[PDB]
């Protein structure tokens, strides 16, 4: 037995392995953009992937991850709310078995597509394994995906899913640039929340942008053809990987536009 997205092991059953799940900090959440609260002294987001280094990317069973090379500060993430440096680590989807589902934060209850979660972690802290255990450790800026038009951005992405099929299996995956998944504006919803798989540790500041990208059907259609099996497993196919909205409790969402 192991955690999952399935009827048996899905996320209304995490919190027995992980308390923390009902904690007071969980994500994603709904966010009400009547009761988001403006902060003008919120400052730009600052982008900097121009030096990133993609390495890999692996099927670890629940998503894909495309891998970065976080031993220099080469792509990193700088302003809005955070204080100090965060590396980019990797990224990875949520997405659903029907284009009406699979985002794991929503607006104003609206579902999109997918969700794509650019990974940082706070320099101050050393590594990864050290950031997480941290309440400003680590920075996720989220990212909505809509159907519509192609992404070109997102092909070579998209092409190498057949590689990696099945959990466990991995790829090499170097010189892929990252800033061609950024949508045009960066205004964004911040909120202090968690890792949305377990662990969910309570340790992510994140950062979600209003604007979605736009993928087209054939794209995200390849998303849905991964495996959630290891190869030689009865096939079970990679779908609706995404944690349901939890109680914002005794938390406000700030946003950096009006
Ligand atoms: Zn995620």
């Amino acid at each position: 037995h192991h955690w999952g997205y399935g009827k048996h092991n899905g996320p209304e059953h995490w919190h027995k392995d992980f308390p923390i799940a009902k904690g007071e900090r969980q994500s994603p959440v709904d966010i009400d953009t009547h009761t988001a609260k403006y902060d003008p002294s919120l400052k730009p987001l600052s982008v900097s992937y121009d030096q990133a280094t993609s390495l890999r990317i692996l099927n670890n069973g629940h998503a894909f991850n495309v891998e970065f090379d976080d031993s220099q500060d080469k792509a990193v993430l700088k302003g809005g709310p955070l204080d100090g440096t965060y590396r980019l680590i990797q990224f990875h989807f949520h997405w659903g078995s029907l284009d009406g589902q699979g985002s794991e934060h929503t607006v104003d209850k609206k579902k999109y597509a997918a969700e794509l979660h650019l990974v940082h972690w706070n320099t101050k802290y050393g590594d990864f394994g050290k950031a997480v255990q941290q309440p400003d450790g680590l920075a996720v800026l989220g990212i909505f995906l809509k159907v519509g038009s192609a992404k070109p951005g997102l092909q070579k992405v998209v092409d190498v899913l057949d590689s990696i099929k099945t959990k466990g299996k991995s790829a090499d995956f170097t010189n892929f640039d990252p800033r061609g998944l950024l949508p045009e504006s960066l205004d964004y919803w911040t909120y202090p929340g968690s890792l949305t798989t377990p662990p969910l540790l309570e340790c992510v500041t994140w950062i979600v942008l209003k604007e979605p990208i736009s993928v087209s059907s054939e794209q995200v259609l390849k998303f849905r053809k991964l495996n959630f099996n290891g190869e030689g497993e009865p096939e079970e196919l990679m779908v609706d990987n995404w944690r349901p909205a939890q109680p914002l409790k005794n938390r406000q969402i700030k946003a950096s536009f009006k």
